[PDB]
């Protein structure tokens, strides 16, 4: 329906708006382009590799590819639902978000195509853990949000978009891509747009950290609903975690070549540590 | 409501996409931040004006704030839309749309507060037709989609948002800011801003274009009713283009102080070669 009156002409924005604030640093760290990323060594060392080892990466990578894509679509209803309510800064610092995950999309994207993996289809990587987060728990929260922008219906996908799949399991894969490939001295252009993608999830998360605490700091039984929602979902998480450790493994060529003893139980550590670090950052009181 | 699958993991990005093509050139010709724009000599323009002449500028500094706040909300809708219809590349390429617009916000919003205007309600200089296309019309024609995104439903939004919005009302009103303030040599910043906007428009309504095109060559019915909404809303477009030379034409101590012949003759004929020229960037065939 229509507009009202517009902020920006009967006032100017918030500049002192931590979301406004938020925005003006990822336009400042926002820059990196992953056009710029030269894959040629990565193209060459995924060749070198054995059938064995070239499999070895790709859950990962699979997990991640449709991860991107998952966020860039449904981060779109929230911008919606705050804009609707009037929050001007949250929907500026929303576009520099949304342009972050098209760019992770769009990086992922060209590593498969540029090692030569463009035309497999990595879906065979998902489990029916990882389906149940990212082909359906993700989307119904944050679609939730056209009909239903209710304290708790922006909790629970605050909850599920910022700080578990973001907060819980990107973290958790960038850390594990480190511990596995930098050591390996594999993939250089890939860990290069790790890097990049791990600093615009600070913002990411932080911008979920915001919303929840802003809607907790109203209410504080609200604070029960978010741990409530990170415990319903956390079957998932660990359940998608065992079936990467168990692929890993199962094939472990990769790991004996480069020197790697990859402890799987340190990187499930990670993971609990994530989630339970995650739910500190919020304040019942 | 799920995801079936992703596209890059069951494949890649098209890379051969126009609109794939259109969000790589705008990466590299969006570097452009607001907040580097140095307005001090826009300050002092500003306040050595009499009242008289600062009131000259503020109609349309009034029509640019609202009308950069309304698309940042109202373009949602289309993405949404689109990424709904599968359509991954015209999504990539929507969030450099609405970091855009988020941007030009900032841009008018930085200009106001820096000459001393932020405090002033400048509602007052929008008239009922402005009303009627930028309060009404627009967000009536976007939220559509959420329920509708029929190729009639894309087309209307299109041709609302892209051919009129952008490619008339803002493409002239750009060329009034150069044609009144470059020439006087006043508010050097402001007028940095509205080259860098300019740029962008570029990308806006070539998004616009091909969307109307890509209907209109499934089924060449389509033509007509593009060529009937633009029709629809010209009443309002030169309605309100008149109240602003009205304005313009009451109060002259500006132009006489800066020795300009403000042609008003001039800037009526460039909306309708605009709304002209939008017209024939459409092939019926
Ligand atoms: C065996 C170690 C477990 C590590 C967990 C790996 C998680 C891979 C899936 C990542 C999902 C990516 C979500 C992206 C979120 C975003 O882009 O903001
Ligand atoms: C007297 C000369 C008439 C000139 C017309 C002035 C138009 C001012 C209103 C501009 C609306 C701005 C719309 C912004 C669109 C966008 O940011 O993509
Ligand atoms: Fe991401
Ligand atoms: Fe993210
Ligand atoms: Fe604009
Ligand atoms: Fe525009």
């Amino acid at each position: 329906v229509h507009h009202d009156g517009f902020q920006t002409v009967k006032a100017t924005i918030d500049w002192e708006h931590p979301m406004f604030k938020l925005y003006e640093k990822a336009k400042r760290n926002g820059k990196w382009n992953p056009a710029d990323i030269d894959f040629s060594q990565d193209q060459k060392d995924f060749a070198s590799l054995t059938s064995e080892e070239k499999i070895s990466a790709l859950p990962l990578v699979a997990g991640f590819s449709a991860g991107e894509e998952a966020v860039t679509l449904d981060i779109l209803p929230m911008a919606h639902a705050l804009a609707r309510q009037g929050r001007l800064e949250d929907v500026l610092f929303l576009t520099t978000f949304m342009h972050d995950e098209a760019k992770h999309v769009e990086m992922f994207s060209r590593w498969q195509q540029a090692v030569g993996i463009g035309q497999m289809d990595l879906s065979v990587f998902h489990n029916d853990h990882y389906k149940r987060i990212f082909y359906e728990a993700l989307p119904e929260a944050m679609n939730r949000l056209y009909a239903d922008d209710s304290p708790e219906a922006v909790i629970r996908a605050a909850t599920v978009y910022n700080m578990i799949v973001e907060g819980t399991l990107a973290e958790s894969g960038y850390y594990t891509f480190r511990q596995i490939y930098k050591k390996a001295g594999l993939f250089p252009g890939l860990l290069q747009g790790i890097d990049y993608l791990n600093m615009d999830e600070g913002r990411h998360i932080q911008f979920g950290i915001y919303t929840i605490q802003r809607i907790v700091n109203e209410d504080e039984r609200y604070y029960e609903l978010f741990i409530r929602y990170m415990d319903e979902l956390w079957p998932h998480v660990i359940g998608y975690v065992d079936y990467l450790t168990e692929l890993g493994k199962r094939q472990q060529q990769l790991a004996r070549t480069y020197a790697l003893e990859i402890d799987y139980d340190l990187l499930r550590h990670y993971v609990i540590k994530q989630f339970n670090l995650r739910k500190k950052q919020i304040s019942r009181t």
